[PDB]
């Protein structure tokens, strides 16, 4: 298990997201779905010149998996995935412009325009786990409960083939994001035009 410190600006952004009074928390789902869509675009693009890239999985989709027992909402995609280098690297410039925008009068819902939309996960989650598998690397698990650090480790769990899984360990008062009707309403409102199938799993 490797422990890393977040770069100062990211730690600051994460503190801002956790501490600011902001009721419109549902925006986290649109940000994660949009990141999944971008990774799916990357694998679809790379597969045109090289079809062997789809050997780790042909289907390009997004699955939303609520688990009331574990209090987790999982966003799974069969996108390009991330290598260990991509995982650790993937923000400093966007983070800076976003803080400045907020002070100027902008709101947390514009987070995606600065390429740091992922951190909106901390509006609803006390801990985020990211499992990823890229064709050029092994399966890795990234994890952070904020507090200025994150861990990275080789994942020993079930192989994914290719893609990224975001496991949101929800805060006690945010269990509405495990409800079928609530998830449906959010996806309809903010992610109506994603160019990939979004399957909401039922329990
Ligand atoms: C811990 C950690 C490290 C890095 C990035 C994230 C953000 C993230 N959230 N949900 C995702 C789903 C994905 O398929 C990917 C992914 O496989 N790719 C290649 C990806 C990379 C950057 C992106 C992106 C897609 O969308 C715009 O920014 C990432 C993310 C989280």
């Amino acid at each position: 298990v490797e422990t890393f410190a977040f770069q100062a600006e990211i730690a600051q952004l994460m503190s801002l997201i956790i501490n600011t009074f902001y009721s419109n928390k549902e925006i986290f789902l649109r940000e994660l779905i949009s990141n999944s869509s971008d990774a799916l675009d990357k694998i679809r693009y790379e597969s045109l010149t090289d079809p062997s890239k789809l050997d780790s999985g042909k289907e390009l989709h997004i699955n939303l998996i609520p688990n009331k027992q574990d209090r987790t909402l999982t966003i799974v995609d069969t996108g390009i995935g991330m290598t260990k280098a991509d995982l650790i690297n993937n923000a400093k410039s966007g983070t800076k412009a976003f803080m400045e925008a907020l002070q100027a009068g902008a709101d947390i819902s514009m987070i995606g325009q600065f390429g740091v939309g992922f951190y909106s996960a901390y509006l609803v989650a006390e801990k985020v786990t990211v499992i990823t598998k890229h064709n050029d690397d092994e399966q890795y698990a990234w994890e952070s409960s904020a507090g200025g650090s994150f861990t990275v480790r080789t994942d020993t769990g079930e192989p994914m083939g290719r893609g990224t899984k975001v496991i949101l360990h929800l805060k006690e008062d945010q269990t509405e994001y495990l409800e079928e009707r609530r998830i449906k309403e959010i996806v309809k409102k903010h992610s109506q035009f994603i160019g990939y199938p979004i399957t909401l799993f039922v329990e």
